[PDB]
This record gives structure tokens, C-alpha cells and sequence, in this order.
């Protein structure tokens, strides 16, 4: 039993995580094959990022201006190419190390594991979703872009996630591997905020199933409800609507522990109604919305994927 | 910015989990060189835990009852012996994956990496914290016995912890790399409880100067206390009591933020006696203890370990 933020074995990702020096700039590659990916914005420095040229600056750069190190082996440069956020600087050898990976734009709501580094050596793994306002509440210092997100699926590295900025509210935004940012945010120093961050609801209820499972049932009511007044519910305290969708995908979780979803939508509103009154659920005061369904099911039934 | 849970990369010790396999058990294994360890209640049956004679039950093993599995290539076991509560299998190749490493005995309060495996595959990582009555509060399910806890230091990989029970209670105990368990509880299916658990005092003012750094400033209040007044109120509810080393060792991030940590007492006894009033702290609604002084430098200065 136990419940805890998990994130997938980050070993598979360590073998692709590269330093990129353009200038006075450093940041962390992604190296699959023969090509490596990194933020774009590693061809500026501190005072091109208020309004910078990208094309015009990738201009001024040859493929002998970018130093690529793999730990101490440095990568040849034969071409270089940008496709929106991102860079792709074609390296002359391949990654021994690379496996078998996708690229995967995830939704949000959906949860992904960030390897952080600096200088690109990998720092640090922790578990992260993606906010309904398409912001990450990760882990980011100077040094940190490049970083990538992903999910482990079988053998398959399914990535989805590069990091890119810090937001002056203190959030973090980025890019799929395609350099297609998440969200209306872009690869520049100007006023960005992101819009109201609301709660994953399905996850919510998925993170109150793995409770039951695990032993906390305090919460489980003498109530019911019907999915248009927990969503009116919902809203009141800025929740994602359930849509039928979300019932479908917590089957599972319903047919495991025998409550059902409109059972714990009620449990879950007399949750927002009336708060927690002291108590805690599975070491946690507030509710938990970064937990899918499948995250859960991970951990309540024991998948290994090496 | 940003402040979350974080675990070392574990792909140095997903090189070295393997599969064990003894009778009608399977757990995993820690491939060092040319000795595989792993928990000595693999020679027993579900009967057996009772109250097994493992050196009686050891006689009846031979060197090829042991089916070690190290993906798909299997490891010829050429010798048996156990030390305390773990089991080492000589085996013939060594790992040429066996990163640098020791056996380190870790005091109660700091944190360590888990590497979660089932059938010697990795299945997710998470980072817990040695309570102070010797108990963790991991995750894990059947078929976990053998997952190992970690700290990365430069590139030295130091083991520390092995899983080997889930008690009635719903935590888990389990022993150091030389298979000395981590408080009072055996290898045995008994009634075994553990002590009052408390709250590793310097590690929620870690936590809270992790808070000034991030910008959470709620709590620094206007008031101060002597070392001797502050534990009196953290026996009050149940905390550790603090000693002049935890004060020594908070002194960097004493000297990085300004708060000196006797103030910092203070705003700690005043959300010990007053609660949070409603409000989070790095998006907790709970004071944690599971972040060492040395795990908030990490995060807060982006200490990189490759």
C-alpha cells in the first residue's frame, strides 16, 4: 500500500540530456539520433530576449557557433534549423543511448515527469501536470531551460515537454518537442500572465479513489448527486466541468472500490461545501488535482515498464 | 524559482536492479559487481513468515535454487551468505553498469531517493524521509521487497536503504545495505508497531526558509524565542526537539535569507499554536518535514550530480 508523488525512472532520459553553448548562453539539448533539440532562445542573450529577431539572429550563427557537449564527447554541428520554439542542430554521430521515443503533445490535465538540469547534467526528477491555464508549477532556476517532460509507456519515451521561461508570476512555461508552446505564451521578456488557473476535477476524484484504497474513507458521504448540479457545484469553487468522458475513464477506479462516480462527485462536493474540518487525506489538507486516473492506476495495481 | 518534492535521477540504480527468484518467491535484487543483495525473506513461503528459522531455511538453498534475472540474461550464482537481514549472492559476471558507490547508514530525519521495482523492473521513484521512529512512508505493493533508497553526491551513489515489509499499520520498515534494519522491527509476520511518530523540527524550518526564498512571507512574524522556550512548545505537539547543530546547520540559509533562525523559531511556534489559518505554503496546507536543510540548498542554489 502507500501513496505518493511518483515520477517514471528517469535513467532512459539521462542518456540524452546535452549541453548547448551559443555565446554567452548555456542550456540543456535533448540528443535523439543524430539530431539535438533546444530551446531557441539560446541564441540570445540577456538583452535580445525583451524583443528578439529569432530568424534574424539564427542568421548570424553558423553550425561551428554551437558547442554541443554529451558529458565531456562535444557533437559536430552540420546543420542547424528551427521549427517555432525550437532548435534542431544535426550532429554528425548518433546517440548510442537514444530509445525508443515519441514526440506527444499532452493535454492538459494529463501528468508528466521533468528532469531537471543544468549545464546538462541532469539534476533532479519530480512529477508534474499540466494546469488547465497550460502552465507547469515545476522547479526552474537560471540554467534549467532545456529540461524535458515525459512519460514512460512499456519501452517508449514519450515526450512532451521542454522548458522555457519563467513567468513573472512565478509559474513556468514551454513547448512541446515540436516548439509549439503550451498556451498563448511566447519565447520573449514582456508582461505574460496566465489566465485563472482552475482545478483538474477528474483527477481530483481519482486521487479520492487511490484514498479509499489505501484506508481513508472519512469522506465517503450518505449523499449522492447528479453530474449538472456537481458541475454547478464545480464551478462555484473553480473546477473543471465533468464531462461524461471523465466517468468513462474512472471506471475503473469505480468497479476496483465500489463507489460510484456520482457517489464521489457528492462526497467531493460536500468537500468543497464544507472543507476538510481539520482532517487529512492520504498526508494532505488541501485536494489534490495533480493525480490522472491512469496515474493511480499505476500505483494502486503495480506497473513496471523497463 | 519554484519549490517541489525531487528525487535523485535514478539511472545509476536502475542499472543494478534485478530479479530474484527463490521457490515460489520473487523480489528484486542490487547487482554491485559481482554480489547481487537482496532481503532474506526470499527463502521463505508465505507460511514461513511466521516465525522463520533462516539459517535452518538457508541450509536446505543451494547456490542453483537462486534464479537471479538481470533482464532477460540470468546470473549463475556461485556462492550464498547472508549478513543480518540480507542475502548476498555471488555471482559470476560482474555489472558493467556498477556506478560508484557505498553503504551508508543514515541517521533518522534525512531524506533518500526510492527506486520502486516489481519483478526487478523499475517502476517509479519517489522521495521519502527516515521517520524518527525508524519507519518510511514509501509505496509499496507485492513484489516490492528488494527496491533500494539512494542519495546522489557527485557521482557516488549512496545506498541506503532496502524495503523489506509492510506493517498492519501501513508504513514500511526495512534495513541498510548490510541488512540491519532501521529500528526495532524484524524480517517476520508479527504484531509489530512503531513508536510515536514526531516531526523532524529542522526540517520544517528548512521548509519555511525554502518559503522566503520562493516568496512566501505570511508567516514571518514580529516576534522572536530563546532556544529553550521553543522546545518547550515544540514538545507540545509532538516535535523533535531542537539542538544547537540543527541551528548550525540552518545557518546558510540563515545567512542567504536574513531571518535568523531563532526568528525563524518563533514564526514556527506561532503556526504550531495558531494553525495556517486558511493559508498554503509552497502550495501545502500542512508544515513538512521531509525536506533536510540540505535538500532546500539543493533546490534553492541547483546543485547538478552526473
Amino acid at each position: 500500500s502507500g501513496f505518493r508523488k511518483m515520477t517514471f525512472p528517469s535513467g532512459k532520459v539521462e542518456g540524452c540530456m546535452v549541453q548547448v553553448t551559443c555565446g554567452t548562453t548555456t542550456l540543456n539539448g535533448l540528443w535523439l539520433d543524430d539530431v539535438v533539440y533546444c530551446p531557441r532562445h539560446v541564441i540570445c542573450t540577456s538583452e535580445d530576449m525583451l524583443n528578439p529577431n529569432y530568424e534574424d539572429l539564427l542568421i548570424r550563427k553558423s553550425n561551428h557557433n554551437f558547442l554541443v557537449q554529451a558529458g565531456n564527447v562535444q557533437l559536430r554541428v552540420i546543420g542547424h534549423s528551427m521549427q517555432n520554439c525550437v532548435l534542431k542542430l544535426k550532429v554528425d554521430t548518433a546517440n548510442p543511448k537514444t530509445p525508443k521515443y515519441k514526440f506527444v503533445r499532452i493535454q492538459p490535465g494529463q501528468t508528466f515527469s521533468v528532469l531537471a538540469c543544468y549545464n546538462g547534467s541532469p539534476s533532479g526528477v519530480y512529477q508534474c501536470a499540466m494546469r488547465p491555464n497550460f502552465t507547469i508549477k515545476g522547479s526552474f532556476l537560471n540554467g534549467s531551460c532545456g529540461s524535458v517532460g515525459f512519460n514512460i509507456d512499456y519501452d517508449c519515451v514519450s515526450f512532451c515537454y521542454m522548458h522555457h521561461m519563467e513567468l513573472p508570476t512565478g509559474v513556468h512555461a514551454g513547448t512541446d518537442l515540436e516548439g509549439n508552446f503550451y498556451g498563448p505564451f511566447v519565447d520573449r521578456q514582456t508582461a505574460q500572465a496566465a489566465g485563472t488557473d482552475t482545478t483538474i476535477t477528474v483527477n481530483v476524484l481519482a486521487w479520492l479513489y487511490a484514498a479509499v484504497i489505501n484506508g481513508d474513507r472519512w469522506f465517503l458521504n450518505r449523499f449522492t448527486t447528479t453530474l449538472n448540479d456537481f458541475n454547478l457545484v464545480a464551478m462555484k469553487y473553480n473546477y473543471e466541468p465533468l464531462t461524461q468522458d471523465h466517468v468513462d475513464i474512472l471506471g475503473p477506479l469505480s468497479a476496483q472500490t465500489g463507489i460510484a462516480v456520482l457517489d464521489m462527485c457528492a462526497s467531493l462536493k460536500e468537500l468543497l461545501q464544507n472543507g476538510m474540518n481539520g482532517r487529512t487525506i492520504l498526508g494532505s489538507a488541501l485536494l489534490e488535482d495533480e493525480f490522472t486516473p491512469f496515474d493511480v492506476v499505476r500505483q494502486c495495481s503495480g506497473v513496471t515498464f523497463q
